């Protein structure tokens, strides 16, 4: 399992958490020195448990599929909560079975559905350590609309930060003050599967992407990524989604 405590949290302790999260994900191979997530894992070993504590020490446990860093559901006291999608239903066969009751959330876990449920896009939701403290607190008691925004915060501050050093750094900058994600952050999130695929295809293609990936940079400028010498590949992405899952 991995854990993170908001009480006394700072950029260092958050960085330790994101490091633990990355290190908890199994891989047998690296592609261009980036860990390649597994095609599949059987049984309960597919799921990592993340124990998150709000500033008051209240806790939820979040189940993450280790092949794709997708959050499947979470346990808050004696109630489990899962996304309304087949991968999450499957997960509910393995994790939090000791919950007194199971609630299936009235949406799947994808960004489009969550934004619809929350009534706002990711672009308008501040993120940061305080936002994560809020998110944990919201998830403690069921409120589906509130939970959708909380989950948008949770996904970006855990999974997305694990995937991209830039996103981890963005959250560290927001340790004590939330701010909406940069356009670059949103771009990276949206591009993880594409980048993972192209980095894998570049092996066999002399480091060259079969298809360029378009990203927004730190300056808000749209840029084309065409090969593995790009800073996004050498110095940003930390985990690759396996092409078998794309
Ligand atoms: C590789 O990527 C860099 C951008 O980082 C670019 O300047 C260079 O022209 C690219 N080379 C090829 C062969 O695509
Ligand atoms: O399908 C994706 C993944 O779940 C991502 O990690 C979170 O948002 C969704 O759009």
């Amino acid at each position: 399992d991995v854990s993170f405590r908001l009480s006394g949290a700072d950029p260092s302790s958050y960085g330790m958490f994101i490091k633990d999260l990355r290190n908890a994900l199994p891989h047998t191979e690296k592609v261009y020195n980036i860990p390649l997530l597994l095609p599949s894992v059987s049984g309960a070993g597919r799921y990592l448990l993340m124990h998150l504590f709000n500033y008051d020490g209240n806790t939820i446990t979040v189940a993450v599929d280790v092949t794709n860093v997708y959050i499947m559901g979470y346990l808050a006291l004696t109630t489990s909560y899962f996304f309304n999608e087949p991968a999450a239903d499957l997960a509910s066969q393995y994790v939090f079975r000791s919950a007194r009751r199971k609630i299936t959330l009235p949406y799947s876990g994808n960004y489009e559905r969550l934004q619809i449920a929350a009534g706002k896009p990711r672009e308008k939701i501040p993120i940061g350590l305080p936002a994560l403290d809020t998110a944990i607190s919201t998830l403690l008691h069921y409120d589906s609309t509130a939970a959708a925004g909380a989950l948008l915060v949770l996904i970006q501050t855990t999974a997305e930060a694990a995937r991209f050093k830039y996103i981890e750094q963005q959250i560290q900058e927001r340790a004590y003050r939330d701010e909406v994600p940069s356009s670059a952050t949103i771009s990276l999130e949206n591009s993880w599967s594409g980048l993972s695929k192209q980095i894998q295809l570049a092996q066999g293609n002399n480091g060259v992407f079969r298809t360029p990936t378009v990203l927004v940079d730190s300056k808000g400028n749209r840029v084309q990524i065409t090969n593995v010498t790009s800073n996004v590949v050498t110095s940003n992405i930390q985990l690759l989604l396996n092409t078998k899952n794309i």
